[PDB]
């Protein structure tokens, strides 16, 4: 480290999943900064696995506080996580958020 500049990574965002009970197959993410967030953030990076249970990759990144993904498999567990990033570096992923998807069946009954 150095002894000149002082600015630690931005406080990790809080996964406030709200969009869960929907007809479509899109998981809207609307995280939020903690009440103790002392370090300002410049952006946030999203991550989600391919419902396989391996490694997490980047899905979105910017300066917004609300982003959703389209085209999500059904009857398959999904693990997502959002983090903050700025000039400093990058914050650690949040608490693994599981998005239990309901059995996907074509629209027939009615």
């Amino acid at each position: 480290g150095s002894s000149g500049s002082s600015g630690p990574v931005p406080a990790t965002p809080i996964l406030q999943l709200e969009e869960c009970c929907t007809h479509n197959n899109s998981a809207t993410l609307s995280w939020k900064q903690p009440p103790l967030s002392t370090v300002p953030a410049d952006g946030y990076i999203l991550e989600l696995d391919d419902g396989n249970g391996g490694q997490f990759r980047e899905v979105y990144v910017g300066k917004e506080t609300m982003c959703t993904v389209d085209g999500l498999h059904f009857n398959s567990t999904y693990n997502a996580r959002v983090k903050a990033f700025n000039k400093t570096g990058v914050s650690p992923y949040s608490k693994t958020l599981v998005l239990q998807t309901s059995e996907g069946s074509g629209p027939s009954s009615g």
